[PDB]
């Protein structure tokens, strides 16, 4: 009933050289499934083209076919692809049905060629608008539903359902372009059919336990302000203030702003790292008891064995732990996996034990998936997922729910990370996986096949040499590609995924003496309308999705390998450069690429920056205060600013965030000393570094750019 | 350029009767201007008519009118509709101009009458797609630009711009309901053209910019999660752990949230109420210096004068403070109101002085004004606008921003709520709140002339005798009809936009003998499709906004004295309340209305109800503990469990929250005794009444209905 | 839901020399109403031929009405004749109610003159599918609806639904002469 596809096609595929009074029969139900309910079709000559056709598109929502075109092989891929899918096999009285379909489950009903033909249609229409209500989830469903039906509201929303946007004429400009339907959609708990988020009430409740169901979860929360949010919820659940959390040091902006407002201290765990400045794993030492103990004892307040552990699981750029593997070493009973870059995790063999809700949790002891459902499956934004299991109370959780999640949620999100859910559902969400997982091996293979047939210098792809086999690649010891220190033996897997490119000037993690700095590849994919995840000095972050078809990988490598061209040809900036070179005309005059590129590797090779970012964040700073109580001291007022320069021997006051690389270097509360200096060192170098080429910056959030250019941090009391 | 109307008419009025030359020549440009770029043409006869049309479609985007049908009148009153609408005065070698357009400033130009036509209409094409591009606010049309480029992204949203929900055919149907664009407008920082929210950066600066300055704050901040994100954003940056905090007792659910993390001692400002449960206002005396020195000495903890208070202003049922009189007496530097029902207040004459940002911040004294956007005006759920006002610190609160924004915002809801500020600058927003609050004082009136020739009973209205002027009429001590005790001289107005129904019931703030509850009333409107805000036992909520269309309030005019006729009718239960009939037939046999009602209003009259809750929120009881303590108590697990009754003499460790009449009855850590008695006497009294009637329900939030049915609530220790 | 009259009417009076843009939208709700679910449409002058119609003929089942051709003495009538009718009043923001209606119980909503019709034609198709729905008695209502239904039996009566007189002719002239 009016909630149906787009472009809503049944596929007629009937043997070419039918008989006359059988392509009447099919042929009339064709024109009839046309002019009643307003169908699309496609004609086809065998129900290979189909699949073909089902890998790409999916608003086709019925297969009609005769019993001559009727095929084993289709309809067992049909089934991995779609068992709900309407089909219908025309024949006459003469042919019984072939046994593969016996234990197949399609939706497959027998038409007989006779009179009523008409009828079949109206048939036919009855099974289609079945499948289309019955592949909504529930909340979703009832959402969609409500849209439809005309209330006459007196309450909140204010714009009550778009009528408030149309008495204005910016009104009407927005609501015209976003569309009737978001805005019908948009209800509060005054409309009691849906019952509340925060209550989990009759539609939301029946959502929350789906997802749960979905993602092989004890219970799930649905989450509408991001996994920024979602952390704090976890926290605020597991964690009182006075005892001592275990903190991921390279864990997220938002976990050391759930330690900013609960007086709580943390040890962190020293994860590895290399000189392109990608995040690596955790080593297994650090999870030890003996490890754990001695650094509690060694931290300043340190109450004693950590009530709570966060992890951040993928790291940005890929790396996968063993869950299991870290459960049976971490007896901490809150332990959280911040598994923000993995959603799909669950849903893949290749992620076997790589995700949270994988393992088992250890009796009383409590496991937390907090996961970005936008970051990597198809959701709106601020959409994420909360997913726990063990033993848990709802009485208080649903208080640390209730303490950040906003009373009058957008339900079009809330419908939106059911929805996700539903995609990955069944052995959906498996296929779905599976051809980005596929894509992103092609296009590694493929570019290192590029590589090797490349004249003089080319890309590189940071993943090991034997890729042969399809897994999430393990990282060992011997192989010098991952550029890691002491890595143990199966804990550290690759994230196929998420493809990191590699552009020379890092020969053994150090300087190099030639190279090709990664800053002037990405404005070169970005004047060719290519978007970039992550930049580094010398590196590339592109992160395959579902949402990536393999076109725009075909894009990716033909931009790629003419960046290589028009830099070998050695283009002027303006030709090949147009953006930077507008920038200031002036001073790229007549300067081509290669002076430009060469130029900024020179700078780097100067300030010797790869192996100064490597020691910077392998070393840990002297914590001198609580990042909760360091931010009060913002709050309170004992805080002077003092420059960069000046930092040293100091306790700052606030976080600062170098980009590059795009991660913490230091907590608010921490001092830097004669140890830590490495960090302050890399900091002030940033500075000159960031100013000398025009248009190749650098930025360290935290600090302050003053009138006299010069940038002062605040430092405590 | 592709940016524009769904339904873009172009208004032609010439005087019927006009030379053949000139008909040709305005129907030659009608015809070139719906062939070429798809317009919608209306013929009228006079001027006169289209301003009557503007101020019901918007979607008119040109008016091209004959020198004959030139109005003085209709262009002063365009000329305060729309000042940019494109106007077109068509004309040969004959007349000068009218003098009244030499101070009016519309987007007028003149055509002459001639052989080039087509010329003329690409000349008016030009000028409306001018009107269309500079009527979107900065960021809101940046977003909007950026929707029609193509840009093969390979980072966040995983869906890249809805490619990812092709993939699957749940996807493809929740794609097709929403919208095309609602998805390229679904944008990471990673797309580095828009700049980040946290960041404040190129976009939304601009956007941040300009509603600060529609709203006349000094600096003004976008929040994508609820004005519950937007008070702990306050909070936090306003207040440490250790001061104490002056609060409304009838404060949000989000400021005890706020108040739950931070270790803060509050003392309540006891605000009146009426025997129908409305919120009062808090009387001045309770402002001055003397009764909040007076109240910090008497409280538990009480470190000092409060550094922060937080007041709700509007109250639900909508009584306005007076903004003035308040800060002259308040010497908290960091007084903050929660102005979520009232962002409209600061467009309309009638609201002077009756919000925040009219007050010039005290010398160092800061302002803060959280207004929940879509609560009130035309924008999306989760959209608020955080104003402050006077000296401020963006080092620290830009990190109290950061601390509850997500670090992936959604950012079709930063366009909405910029696109709400565009909505209301200049007069634009002015005539929008004029009609809404012209709407509802005609409702008012119209129903009290029901009332007049009402035969027997009727309803009423919450509402002065006396409304003849248009004007937030102010309440009395003298006048019962607000039912409250010790209202000051020009302290409280009454909000002519939110109508407060009442029905028969209540005669003194006290009980009746016969009446009809609010209950049967709401399930009627139910029934006949029309969604009320708010239900109390005796009275009912309607809020007229910018979405509330006369229809609309005929509608439920014409409904209401149905209700009437049908429960003077007596008609069955099962003919009249369908709904709740179906619930227990066997119940309902063969009940009527009256039956039903009057039982209600006996079981009301028999606990005492009315009197009862009057007393309940009347009495403050004894705060034994900081409600973040408390809090903190059920993480630690210092907790047990037991029922209700047994609550007396104990401390609870949840927040209480009784519906009706839908307002925090008893804070985390505070403890009953025989002096709050009282409130503990109204909650066992809703069970028994919560119980008897089926499908007249009550519901408490905090306690727990456990398997034998008995409420057990966790009190400390 | 498919369940409706055979000659689906709904009724549209407006007062002649109306304004030129209620016209316009009294007609584009008229078509709309036309080329989407199949109706049919009466134009009239008043309210009066209205009833005189609704005693003849009981295939109307709407009524869109100018407020111009507002009559109280009709809908008065209306009521008398059918309390479940839909009816549809179309104003701009000028006129309150009229009086006589707070008793009456019809199937009143209002619409105001505006840009979105086509809106307001699917608001007047639902109210109209509402009322051919709760029209028809409990039995005969989920009897009408199981016809709907394609349910592939194996029982009794034997002609399962009609499929039995579909094999010979003597038995096709049958159902076709009395109806699917």
């Amino acid at each position: 009933e009016n909630l149906y596809f787009q472009g809503k096609t049944v596929v007629f595929v009937y043997k070419d050289t039918l008989k006359s009074y059988k392509e009447k029969f099919l042929l009339k139900i064709e024109k009839d499934l046309k002019n009643h309910h307003e169908y699309y079709t496609l004609k086809l000559d065998d129900l290979s083209e189909v699949v073909e056709i089902l890998e790409e598109n999916s608003r086709i929502c019925c297969i009609v076919l005769d019993r001559a075109s009727f095929n084993i092989e289709a309809f067992h891929n049909i089934a991995h692809l779609n068992t709900k899918l309407p089909i219908f096999v025309a024949s006459d009285y003469s042919q019984s049905i072939k046994l593969n379909l016996r234990d197949f489950n399609l939706n497959i009903n027998f038409l007989q060629y006779d009179a009523l033909a008409g009828e079949d249609s109206d048939f036919i229409h009855k099974t289609i608008t079945n499948y289309f209500n019955d592949i909504l989830p529930p909340l979703t469903y009832e959402l969609f539903k409500y849209s439809k039906s005309f209330n006459s509201a007196f309450c909140t929303p204010g714009h009550q359902g778009g009528y408030g946007f149309q008495r204005s004429a910016v009104g009407a400009l927005f609501y015209d372009f976003y569309g009737e339907n978001i805005f019908k959609t948009d209800l509060s708990i005054s409309m009691k059919e849906l019952g509340s988020l925060l209550d989990h009430s009759e539609a939301h409740k029946d959502a929350e336990e789906y997802i749960s169901k979905v993602f092989k979860s004890d219970r799930s929360l649905i989450v509408t302000n991001g996994t920024s949010t979602a952390n704090k919820i976890v926290g605020m659940y597991s964690v009182a203030d006075g005892d001592t959390i275990l903190v991921d040091r390279n864990c997220h902006k938002s976990v050391t702003h759930l330690m900013m407002m609960v007086d709580v201290n943390p040890i962190y765990l020293k994860p590895t790292r290399n000189a392109y400045g990608i995040i690596g794993g955790i080593p297994k030492k650090e999870f030890k008891r003996e490890t754990i103990q001695e650094k509690i004892d060694n931290s300043n307040i340190a109450d004693k064995w950590p009530e709570y552990a966060v992890v951040t699981n993928s790291t940005y750029d890929g790396i996968l732990y063993n869950t299991d593997t870290i459960h049976r070493e971490l007896d901490v009973k809150k332990l959280h996996f911040d598994s923000a870059w993995i959603p799909y995790a669950i849903f893949h063999p290749i992620y076997k034990h790589k995700s949270a809700m994988q393992i088992e949790p250890r009796p009383e002891h409590i496991i937390f998936e907090t996961q970005s459902t936008h970051k990597l499956l198809a959701a709106f934004s601020q959409s994420s997922m909360l997913h726990i299991k063990g033993d848990y109370n709802e009485e208080v959780l649903n208080e640390a729910f209730m303490l950040h999640t906003s009373t009058s949620p957008f339900y079009p999100i809330v419908a939106s990370v059911e929805t996700a859910a539903a995609m990955m559902e069944g052995e959906q969400g498996y296929n779905l996986i599976d051809k980005t997982i596929n894509l992103a091996i092609d296009f590694r293979r493929e570019l290192i096949k590029l590589r090797s047939e490349a004249n003089g210098w080319f890309f590189d792809v940071w993943q090991p040499d034997n890729i042969s086999n399809k897994e999430a690649w393990l990282l060992r010891n011997a192989d010098k590609w991952h550029g890691f220190k002491n890595v143990d033996g199966d804990f550290l897997s690759l994230d196929p995924i998420k493809i990191t490119i590699l552009t020379p000037g890092i020969k053994d993690n150090d300087v190099q003496d030639w190279g090709v700095p990664a800053d002037v590849v990405a404005k070169f994919l970005d004047e060719h309308d290519i978007v970039v995840e992550k930049s580094g000095p010398y590196s590339l972050l592109f992160i395959f999705s579902l949402g990536t078809t393999k076109a725009k990988s075909v894009r990716l490598i033909s931009v790629l390998n003419k960046f290589k061209q028009m830099y070998d040809e050695n283009t002027l900036v303006e030709k090949m450069l147009p953006t930077l070179y507008a920038e200031d005309p002036k001073f790229y005059e007549d300067m081509r690429i290669q002076e430009v590129s060469e130029r900024l590797h020179q700078y780097m090779k100067e300030a010797n920056l790869p192996n100064l970012m490597y020691h910077a964040f392998n070393v840990l700073p002297e914590q001198q205060l609580n990042p909760h109580r360091a931010f009060q001291k913002l709050l309170k007022g004992k805080v002077k600013k003092v420059p960069l320069a000046e930092l040293y021997e100091h306790t700052s006051a606030v976080m600062i965030l170098p980009y590059p690389p795009g991660i913490p270097v230091i907590f608010p509360g921490e001092k830097i000393t004669e140890e830590s200096k490495v960090i302050l060192d890399f900091l002030l170098m940033l500075e000159k570094i960031g100013s000398m080429l025009p248009g190749f910056d650098t930025d360290i959030h935290g600090p302050e750019r003053a009138k006299d250019g010069k940038l002062y941090i605040k430092v405590i009391d």
